[PDB]
């Protein structure tokens, strides 16, 4: 009863204060969007982080829809390899489906419990410039990114919206390229500066094995990396909050999708449920 | 010749200066979609609406690219008879055409030349409110706009972007709905009280007994549809520009989108070269 | 664990929402000055309020300090009969300690954790402008609310300074007279269509006998007046609370001041821990 | 035909977008004041300028109305020698044709034709601060420029005025002295770093041995002063746009003050009508 | 003396107070135009009026300087009859006169003492639109007040510029027009609802027998207009006052041109040294 | 008479204009505070001051009021040599006379007459930091300046609001220190680089062999310290003034507090009626 309403009050409260008129951007990965319930508490998350002040972005990943799409389709998987190429019409369906599909979901459950969200592309105003991948070789329409312009973005939190934003780029050339997720969430939030970099994944966090760590210093990131305590899909990842917190953001948060609330656990709390990665203070 | 150059820009100068800072909402279709030179010379004359002060908003259409789709897809129609009928899975794919593709085509464009585009759609921020189109029965989720919020348009014109709206809803309960992209560009001009609404065709304009008719008060607009001289979907279309007209918008404009720089010479010269529903004035 | 941090702060956090930018008034009576654990968690909520964008008004009372200065000055009390009567000598005596004790010992307390509060009274800038009450006939300088002039007040809770208002006024005659904190504070709400008037008591709130009642309506504060129920010193308090609400002011909470965190626990719950007076929707 | 209204449209919009909110100074020469065809084909382009969103200042001379009002007077055009001489009595009546005179005529028609123009000379709030010119011993009080200062005319076109300037300047000695025309326009250019300074001649510009020069830049120009082609009265004028120019002006044109609508031609076309001397850099 | 800085200041400085940020409209009159030192308080005062917050804008004569004109221009001052008349030729040498010689004169002395000065007349930015005078049946272009346009003046003095304007006349016919300086005065004060109204005249004001009348309200100076006190060309300024007066001036005086620093001391003073007409309202 | 009215005007009028908008710190002693007549003479010239746009700030003192609450308190002085020791009950007292006594006076007066007068001491929004004076010892709470924080002060004057300071600071334990009223003063001043600093004392200003210094630049006022001829309580004063000046305030003046007017005759004057130390300038 009572008390516990005070001291999580108290914990978090100054963290309100820290906190409003930022900005956090936030990674939809795969696994809080399968759970039914894990969707939900989500969605409720990002609209109290807007009751509070602070200006919450999200950048949202493909799926299953994509792979259906592609079988509907009656397409098949090609391969240069290093992986999967991405042929002019692959390309129309990703984005069909990313922009056309799973963006929009997002949008109308947000805006259906006062978020005001707007969903957009890397296309729109250039908001996401790129340029074609060629690590290994031209494998199609895979890309990096050039250069990010968020005007657009700001004129939208400025007017209390919410960004959602799907990962499609605009080249030069004029074509649209696919791009990863965690990258483009990660180079928009360098770009604005953002307080936070939230990444939601399939687990807690940082594990220095059976146990979860905390808290982490980009270079003691990396250094797990090196010393093999960090490995799987999980190395990309905290790779990704690496560089964006040595490029000008406050903190990256990795924490688990399928947990409720995650969110909220991790912000209004001063231990938090995940891993968070920053300088020191120095 | 020197001769000419006076006589166009005598004419033109003067309609810089009374359209500056005004809004033209553009319902694009289909024939200036189908032919690249029509096309070519529409993004050029969007961009030189922009270039003169001119805040242009695009609301586009669909047609082929969304037949291909269901083709390509094995979706079968479906009669609740009256029409067609937009089910669950048809308008998935609707939604899929119109947001995820030929809206994007239109901002790449755009983007291409300067026009600082943004596509959104009815869904972002809850611009256009549906709810079942009921009078020709239950033919699916095909809807009417019950409310237009130009918040997001606002707020995009006045930071210098362009809207490319598709003509997608949303309902209370969230479920999407499609909309007539006339009736959409019509109710949005009203809600924003456009100083014009150009609709695109691909015939001339409003005729009578093969003669194009330069000019049309409202009422002389419906005494033609009462005349039984507007037949087929020319109908529907008379029917928004007198609505709008009504309704706050300065003039609607109906001229054929076929015509290489028909917005160019409609603006900015005396005679035009399409029809202009407005009401009577000094 | 964890559950009780979910539920505390979804209970919470809407009010955040609601609340932003808007003025509580809160009248520091007796009570919540006394025993020292509740004088610090009261100190605690006001700079909380503070965080969340919350506009707090404080508003204090006297207390043994005026007693015992009168006894210390050798100054004995002078009656003509509905009481004590207020002579010159004595009025100068209460305003010395009112504004050059109390006042600003509270204003210490929250500029020690950030509060930026800056202790005033109704001579500055004629805030509160008095006049001789004479209902029990000439008893000195006792004073009745004439007129509020809260430009002062605008101009500090707008720079994000939190008023600490000891109750003295300013006559127009421009001798100072001596006012009711409880009244002074109502005024003071009402003269700002304040969101809230907060008066801490010695009680959990109006008792129905035996129980609290948490809710009520000017009206049927009013009633319990009538009929009997609410009786002692708690009847000018409901009386002051009722005025207030019917003046403007949205809401008032009667509670208990010896309750720690009272404050808190009343505005970031749903059931609060006291009484709310006010008008009903409608 | 409908392709001279494209072209000559697709050619001007664009200088539409880049002179929008810049200042262009203009010579009102002999010339064009002349042919009451081309004298109203003046004061129309200038209102057409101030329709686009340009700025426009003009700097007119005299002459003629002068010389008949000495004369009038039964004064003789007294000298010296050096050239005329303006002793303390020609002064006087140069400062009333100018200024009494002439720059009231100007007005006059402008604000005929929606012009909202205000005259002023170079003594109102010391807009042009001359010293006794030198370089010709003593020839009365005919002068130099020492200083400019615009706040006038900012205070001025801010607030949609067109400045109609007269040549004669003021003295730190409070004396007047009369100035060159072209020299005072290209003084007041650099004060302003104006976008274009126009000087209106008697002949299509700087002819190449009868061919026209279309464009050259400050290093050419003064070559051609060299070599012997810029003969006559046509070597001052060059010097000014030359002066201009490296005073900071983005370029200096020189046209056909007789050429019925020279001034129109010469900005929305891109081959002009008569020859512009600027630096290079695209 | 001690006590006469004390008294005059304590008299003066309260005026500073309530004439901060007013206007007043000021009649440059023959007298004052006179003697040196006269003539030496009168910029004076303008400049300290503007050092006190007040907005002076000024109107002054001609006479003499035309006469002399006329004259020497080998042509006698017209008549047909009801006065003189101002033919074609008559006229442009006034607006000679009254524009390119005195109106400079006077902002060359202003802008030598700080003053911002800048001389128009009526026909800048169409300030004062006249209508042929008919009351006198054809006397020439001598005209009437039609309608004045501040937009020039208030542009003007909220940058800091003192207007010094020359009473010519625009007609809607583009043609020029005499104007009488103390009614053109009058009439540009009640198109601006200037505080003040000051007429300079030959004599301390209005004498009742001698004994100079301090203060009178509208209706009552009309009355000394019909007994016969106000006699001679002190009849048609006494008018204007009321005019202006009753057109929404907060008040109008008329003192000695002659009496050196006139305009101070009637100002900063509570009896000042003339005859003021005003409205009754403490 | 006329002839000292123009005279006074002549040399008050242009201070006006120079210290328009300007702050003007005053320290107000026991002199001026003492004799009704000095006193009623010096509300009366804030009041002049703020009609005349200087933005007034004052500190006061205390003295006699202290002294008599001692008395009439039984409170027994106490010495720990070097000379008298604030403790802790007599820094009560003392803020308790200097806050809730003397500061209410002076609030209470100036608002008697329009001077919107708000009374702040040192502990509100930590105006003034202090931190014990050891110096002389351990005398108690008697304190130094350790930062002055003027953003009250700004909010304040910029709202048209005279501050009226009690000397009270407050130390970053959270003890009250007593400050000597001339520095605390002096270093508001410094803090916001006033114009002027006004010391009114009881002498007519800095005095060598019985003759009045008119002025004096910090150096020549360090070297009557030095050369002996500014002795006992004025060595503070000089000491502050100098400080002052080289800290950023434009002057600092040091007149007789008991001299009716001394403010008004020192600021509207040239000659002035104290002593005025600042630089050399031009
Ligand atoms: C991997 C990464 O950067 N993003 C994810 C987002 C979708 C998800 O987590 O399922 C992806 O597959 O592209
Ligand atoms: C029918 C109508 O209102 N609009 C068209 C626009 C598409 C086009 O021109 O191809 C539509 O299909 O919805
Ligand atoms: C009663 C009331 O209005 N105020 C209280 C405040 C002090 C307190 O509660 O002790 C009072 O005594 O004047
Ligand atoms: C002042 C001056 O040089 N004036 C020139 C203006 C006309 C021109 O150059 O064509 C003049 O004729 O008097
Ligand atoms: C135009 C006009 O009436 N002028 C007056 C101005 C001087 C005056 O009234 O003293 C004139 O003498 O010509
Ligand atoms: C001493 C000094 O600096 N100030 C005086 C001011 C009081 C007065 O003038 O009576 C003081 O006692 O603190
Ligand atoms: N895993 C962690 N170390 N979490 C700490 C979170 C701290 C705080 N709530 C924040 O958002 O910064
Ligand atoms: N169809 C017409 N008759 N059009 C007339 C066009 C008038 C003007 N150019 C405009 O855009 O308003
Ligand atoms: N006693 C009560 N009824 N309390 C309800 C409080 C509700 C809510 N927290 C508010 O501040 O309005
Ligand atoms: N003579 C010329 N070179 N004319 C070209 C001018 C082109 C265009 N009007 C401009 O101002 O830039
Ligand atoms: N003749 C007079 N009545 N003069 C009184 C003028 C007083 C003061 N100068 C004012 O403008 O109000
Ligand atoms: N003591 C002096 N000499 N004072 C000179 C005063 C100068 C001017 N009045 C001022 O206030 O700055
Ligand atoms: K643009
Ligand atoms: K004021």
């Amino acid at each position: 009863m009572r008390i516990d309403t005070v001291n999580v009050l108290l914990e978090a409260l100054p963290y309100i204060k820290e906190f409003y008129g930022k900005t956090f951007v936030i990674k939809f990965g795969g696994s809080a969007m399968k759970q039914e319930n894990a969707k939900k508490a989500f969605i409720q998350d990002i609209i109290l982080l807007k009751y509070t002040g602070i200006k919450p972005i999200i950048v949202h990943g493909g799926g299953p829809a994509i792979s259906q799409m592609m079988k509907d389709l009656g397409i098949e998987p090609v391969f240069k390899n290093g992986h999967r190429v991405t042929d002019e019409k692959t390309m129309e369906i990703v984005e069909m489906v990313l922009v056309g599909k799973i963006n929009k979901e997002i949008v109308m459950n947000l805006n259906l419990h006062g978020g005001r969200a707007v969903g957009i592309c890397g296309k729109d105003s250039k908001l996401i410039v790129a340029e074609k991948e060629t690590k290994h070789g031209d494998i199609g329409y895979v890309g990096k990114v050039k250069k990010v312009n968020p005007e657009i973005l700001h004129a939208l939190i400025e007017n209390d919206y919410i960004p959602v934003i799907a990962p499609v780029g605009i080249g030069e050339d004029g074509h649209s390229y696919n791009i990863n997720a965690d990258t483009a969430a990660a180079e928009i939030a360098k770009s604005l500066m953002a307080e936070k970099l939230i990444l939601l994944t399939d687990v807690d966090g940082v594990l220095k094995d059976g146990k979860l760590i905390s808290t982490l210093t980009p270079d003691e990131a990396e250094e797990l990396i090196r010393d093999g305590t960090v490995t799987g899909g999980m190395i990309p990842k905290v790779e990704c909050a690496v560089s964006a917190v040595r490029g000008g953001v406050g903190a990256v948060h990795i924490i688990n999708g399928g947990l409720e609330h995650a969110i909220l656990l991790e912000i209004f709390s001063r231990k938090g449920i995940g891993t968070m990665i920053k300088e020191l203070e120095g």
